[PDB]
């Protein structure tokens, strides 16, 4: 059931499997959101979390780790992503798709896990509607936009309070898996970095499908938007944990 | 128990685990190598297969799916990755690893698949000496040099003999995972693409831990390499299943 947290326990010898179904009814996108962390402040031991698709499977580490440049490390504990959005057409259905979701570790003595699923209640974007979220370098997030008959192109604005973090906006095609990584969110389509002001202008001509999804990344550092580093003993910087930037993304019809 | 292919069916209902344990003695690095094919044609359910290792979790679908330019798509039917080569120091102990490897499907009849895994009896590059393999867009490879004490800077050179496929060699620091992927080689490191030669030179200095990967990663097109496109009616190119290129490798001190 969404929108609902399990807690649960993991070690060598146990794993936690959970089957979640949904539908998708035609002309209406449905992304879901997994949301996890967990407490395990050690590193040898990270606990791994995978999700399932018909298709696609997505796995990832907790406490997620970043290894910025001058050989930092950086935990963070609470980490998200967002599936690959099966698309219904005027060939209709309620597609009962499942999902499954299994963790599994090998700590010795186990870790602490908190697991929350929800589908996205504001996934297409709309219009001229300024919408407000919150990123982080470990919870990325995208949204789908599908042009309209008249409008033939467009400029989508994203806007921001606070510099600092550096931030990455991309835009590519629907052709999932998504690429919402830092390591990879620069390899196909559109992107720019940026700390508060951004705008790409599209052409539904460069789209077949007549949508796009557009993805927000932010860095782990702040070197590439100029920023600066705060000189830490300790490589394992604790501090750089809830990491946050509000954001406004509006979509004006050129 | 490596050296063995083990047969077996999935399906919906039905998931396959096999739990290899080994050990690798201090000074000397063993990678392990996991070698699976899948014979089923469809694509709207691809078998999916996981490793999972102590910290590391690796998954991809098959038979993989590559997308070139002009909408063609491309269903490659063996698949082949390394993992992470965990090194051992000074500090001894027969590290008893685990390493799963978890295989699941939900097609509505099944999939067959035939799984291998051995470890690589030639991991360590060594100087001067000439190293013949054969790679392929969905079984990269990728091995570990290390530097020697009195040389302060070396020359990799890769020789082939046919000129497509396109390929790239990348060289990346060890911190894993490693970047062995089309559309995530480019991120970390240095790296060239190429058709016949290339050579990277590299310094020690640049490289803290005083040895470092080397990365060899074949595309599923030529474009980037200034190759032609066998115009096809069909959009899933059965034909561009087997590509494979022979390479040599040698490492001369500079
Ligand atoms: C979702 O699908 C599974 C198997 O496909 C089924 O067991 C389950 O009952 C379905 N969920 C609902 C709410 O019917
Ligand atoms: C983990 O996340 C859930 C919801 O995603 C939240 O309720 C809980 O407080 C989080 N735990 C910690 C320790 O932050
Ligand atoms: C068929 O497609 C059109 C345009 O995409 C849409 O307006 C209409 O609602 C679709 N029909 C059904 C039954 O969903
Ligand atoms: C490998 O480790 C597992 C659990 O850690 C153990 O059950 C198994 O016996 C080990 N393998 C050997 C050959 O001892
Ligand atoms: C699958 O791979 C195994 C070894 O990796 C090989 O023996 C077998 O012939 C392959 N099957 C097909 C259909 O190519
Ligand atoms: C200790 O390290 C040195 C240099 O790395 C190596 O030659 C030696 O064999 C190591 N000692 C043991 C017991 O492995």
């Amino acid at each position: 059931d969404f929108d609902h947290v399990y807690s649960g326990v993991v070690n060598l010898s146990t794993e936690n499997i959970y089957s979640f179904n949904y539908t998708s009814q035609p002309d209406q996108v449905t992304a879901v959101r997994v949301y996890v962390n967990s407490s395990s402040e050690n590193l040898n031991y990270p606990v791994l979390v995978v999700v399932r698709q018909q298709k696609e499977v997505l796995s990832w580490q907790v406490p997620l780790l970043f290894q910025g440049l001058y050989q930092r490390s950086y935990n963070y504990q609470e980490v998200s992503r967002t599936l690959c959005p099966s698309e219904a057409t005027n060939e209709t259905g309620p597609l009962q798709q499942l999902i499954f979701v299994d963790v599994a570790s090998m700590a010795p003595l186990g870790a602490q896990y908190k697991l929350l699923v929800t589908k996205l209640k504001h996934f297409q974007l709309r219009t001229n509607v300024a919408f407000h979220f919150t990123a982080s370098p470990s919870q990325p997030q995208y949204f789908l936009y599908k042009f309209p008959k008249d409008v033939d192109s467009v400029i989508i604005k994203v806007v921001s309070e606070m510099a600092y973090p550096c931030s990455v906006v991309s835009v590519q095609n629907i052709m999932c898996p998504v690429y919402d990584l830092d390591h990879n969110v620069e390899f196909n389509g559109v992107y720019q970095s940026m700390t508060k002001k951004a705008a790409i202008t599209l052409q539904k001509k460069d789209f077949p499908g007549e949508q796009f999804f557009v993805v927000f990344v932010i860095k782990p550092e702040d070197y590439a938007c100029g920023g600066s580093f705060f000189i830490q003993e300790k490589e394992n910087q604790t501090w750089n944990l809830q990491r946050k930037k509000n954001l406004e993304v509006t979509i004006v019809p050129s």
